[PDB]
């Protein structure tokens, strides 16, 4: 388990949404180190314009997370694999709509696979998302983890910068079980979000440091 991770990894990505009737795909190829906590992705979108903002989706697309090698105890993630786990999500976005979300995180052969798919129901237009007004940015997060005793289950809130100023705040609330026991702790992320040099298509570049404490 905690053996795969001793080196360079690749990682390949896939989502799939639908928000308010709005269908579309994301793909992500990359590497990620979890020695140091560190990820370098690039997504792509294939159905071209994206009826909802980057920043959203970040959270949707965390077993690259630095473990004090004191703290490996904590390590879930690593030890689900290479079997994997399921996760699932609801975020509930502040006075708006929300997501539902079920992904398939497991080892399929030299590269970590993640499928995914996600539901957006009840947004407004008008608002921050489907009038594409938050910042191409993310801020600091605080990812609180608890034991799901009888075999985790995490929760945090996602401060997206308003481009008026504000913040639209995004609740979390995630469920893990491995496919194949810690204490409360939680992990503290940063993640630059950022455009590539030629590349027409609509993407998102994607560097992510994460470390448990
Ligand atoms: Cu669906």
């Amino acid at each position: 388990g905690e053996e795969l991770f001793t080196g360079v990894v690749p990682i390949l990505i896939e989502l799939d949404g639908d928000v308010n009737g709005h269908k579309f795909f994301v793909r992500g190829e990359g590497e990620g180190d979890a020695t140091i906590g560190k990820l370098s992705l690039k997504f792509i979108a294939t159905t071209g314009k994206l009826p909802v903002p980057w920043p959203t989706l970040v959270t949707t697309l965390q077993a690259f997370s630095r473990y004090p090698d004191h703290m490996k105890r904590h390590d879930f993630f690593k030890s689900a694999m290479p079997e994997g786990y399921v996760q699932e999500r609801t975020i509930y976005f502040k006075d708006d709509g929300t997501y539902k979300t079920r992904a398939e995180v497991k080892f399929e052969g030299d590269t970590l696979v993640n499928r995914i798919h996600l539901h957006g129901i009840d947004f407004k237009e008008d608002g921050n998302i489907l009038g594409h007004k938050l910042e191409y940015n993310f801020n600091s997060h605080k990812v609180y983890i608890t034991a799901d005793k009888q075999n985790i289950k995490a929760n945090f809130t996602i401060r997206h910068n308003v481009e008026d100023g504000s913040v639209q705040l995004a609740d979390h609330y995630q469920q893990n079980t491995p496919i194949g026991l810690p204490d409360d702790h939680y992990l503290s992320t940063q993640t630059i979000l950022s455009k590539d040099l030629n590349e027409k298509r609509d993407h998102m570049v994607l560097l992510e440091y994460v470390t448990a404490a």
